[PDB]
């Protein structure tokens, strides 16, 4: 029947029995974490890629088993994302792309959350000293199959629900992780800021400012949630814009400033709320 996905579904079922399962953490409404001065996407925290240290030698001797472990991990990563987004297809599709590229970053050892998974992969692929060429070669050879494994994980996860976004090999694959994370941050900010603003609109209907603060407590709670989110996000935006301006802007033929980079990379008007009210009493 599904002859493209049979290879991946079969690798997935055979590996599922031996190894463990994903970490359920429901990252969707979580705040971004600062780890070693770096803002980390909530999605990245429990990305499904765990090398069992007692298996390093087997993966070193059997390249087919290592290829299979990566395809199974990428497939399972999609399943984890489907659970997190409650089957909202358009959200899973977009997040799959970021997870796929972070899988690439972890393999290549350019991941900014941790070096432990990357370290072990370096041993498996035989990389030496601090060199990453062996892992770069493996990524460029297997990345198209890895995306197919993820597309298959997606297909198992949602059979036919309508999804607007394209599913071709992600153009973001060549983009440095900081920039991908900044885009994810930006899209996530506009979406959540809207939802929190709707909650503020929904609870502050009959609410009025009398003798200082607002009368309705459910409205005050939505006001503080909104204000705390904006204060936090304004700071997260400055830290990211500062790193953008200092390390990326005017380098590698990129004369664009942060909002223009986002205007170019965010598709479907997702970052428009960037570069563009009744609680304070």
């Amino acid at each position: 029947n599904d002859y493209i996905c049979n290879k991946y579904k079969n690798i997935h079922d055979r590996m599922k029995k031996n190894n463990g399962n994903f970490v359920t953490d429901n990252f969707v409404k979580k705040s971004w974490e600062i780890s070693n001065g770096v803002l980390i996407p909530p999605r990245r925290k429990n990305l499904f890629l765990y090398i069992d240290p007692s298996k390093i030698c087997e993966y070193k001797k059997d390249p087919k088993l290592f290829k299979d472990f990566i395809y199974w991990s990428a497939f399972t990563e999609v399943e984890r994302l489907k659970k997190a987004y409650g089957g909202a297809r358009a959200k899973v599709v977009h997040a799959m792309k970021y997870s796929f590229t972070d899988i690439g970053s972890i393999i290549k050892g350019d991941d900014m959350m941790e070096k432990n998974s990357s370290d072990k992969i370096g041993k498996i692929l035989g990389d030496t000293d601090g060199q990453n060429e062996k892992r770069k070669k493996w990524w460029d050879m297997n990345k198209y199959h890895i995306w197919e494994s993820m597309l298959c994980g997606y297909r198992e996860a949602e059979g036919d629900t309508e999804t607007n976004e394209n599913c071709r090999f992600p153009d973001i694959e060549s983009v440095p992780q900081f920039l991908r994370w900044f885009q994810e941050w930006s899209e996530n900010f506009c979406d959540r800021r809207q939802k929190l603003y709707d909650k503020l609109n929904s609870e502050c209907i009959s609410a009025e400012c009398t003798n200082g603060s607002v009368d309705n407590s459910k409205c005050t709670h939505a006001c503080v949630n909104y204000k705390n989110y904006i204060l936090t996000k304004k700071t997260e935006y400055e830290i990211q814009t500062n790193k953008y301006d200092n390390e990326f802007k005017n380098k590698n033929s990129n004369d664009k400033d942060a909002p223009d980079y986002l205007k170019e990379k965010c598709n479907d008007n997702k970052c428009e709320c960037l570069n563009k009210s009744k609680c304070d009493c």
